[PDB]
């Protein structure tokens, strides 16, 4: 929708949920964010051993801690382009960088979030370039 | 934002622009979408010849009617899942499949719009699944 308000609790729990993502992405730490997920958390993901649906929080912690396993330094969030919503979900359009075993991985990321109260249910990720370039 | 209104020209205009779109993929007649593209459409693409930033409309010509070239019964969008807005950008989440030479092509895919005015002026488009599945 085009219009927001203070009260948009969508919004405003999508935006905490990828400052803890951001966080996860530059440290390793994933634990602020996934205590922000339900217990019937779910996540989409293209390709490999995430591949498609993925369901609750250990699962999810798996998959965090097998992103950061070989960034060392971790990834960066160059730019944060563009937010959209509606009455459940987010979308985060962004740019990120990092060292893949010291070798330069830069993608286009949409990372899409469903919220429900205080917490994030379920996400979902699209590529948006080919891991050289963003 | 978590609000709409019928005065939401954004979330309006996108929405035909996405008619127009299903429309291209399922027939491979791409006038309609192109004829509400700005001078200065830009495109973003992840992978292959179209890769990365695309400028104009004869460019776009080019790319549509490259997507349906292999198609030659088209695309169809299975489900429409998620529709996301700011003041300016809309994203479609959507599911779809085809024959690509007679063979099974499955996806999760987003696409981004900018809409200014009656039109649109940037596009992007994300992958989410493998192509085998959705």
């Amino acid at each position: 929708g085009m219009m927001t308000h203070y009260s948009d609790n969508t919004l405003k729990v999508a935006h905490q949920g990828f400052e803890f993502f951001t966080q996860g992405l530059a440290t390793g730490e994933w634990q602020k964010f996934l205590d922000m997920l339900t217990e019937d958390f779910t996540f989409w993901f293209p390709m490999g051993e995430f591949h498609g649906l993925n369901v609750g929080k250990e699962r999810a912690k798996e998959f965090f801690t097998y992103v950061s396993e070989s960034f060392h330094t971790g990834i960066q969030i160059s730019s944060l382009d563009r937010v959209t919503s509606n009455e459940t979900t987010v979308v985060f359009e962004f740019r990120d960088e990092g060292l893949f075993l010291g070798k330069p991985y830069k993608n286009r990321v949409a990372v899409s979030f469903d919220v429900r109260g205080d917490k994030i249910c379920s996400y979902r990720e699209y590529f948006g370039s080919d891991g050289k370039s963003n």
